[PDB]
């Protein structure tokens, strides 16, 4: 498993960015 760490990276940018 890791790519719940890029759900981290993605929420930012998923949404806003930072």
């Amino acid at each position: 498993a890791l790519y719940k760490k890029f759900k981290k990276k993605l929420l930012k940018s998923l949404k806003r960015l930072g």
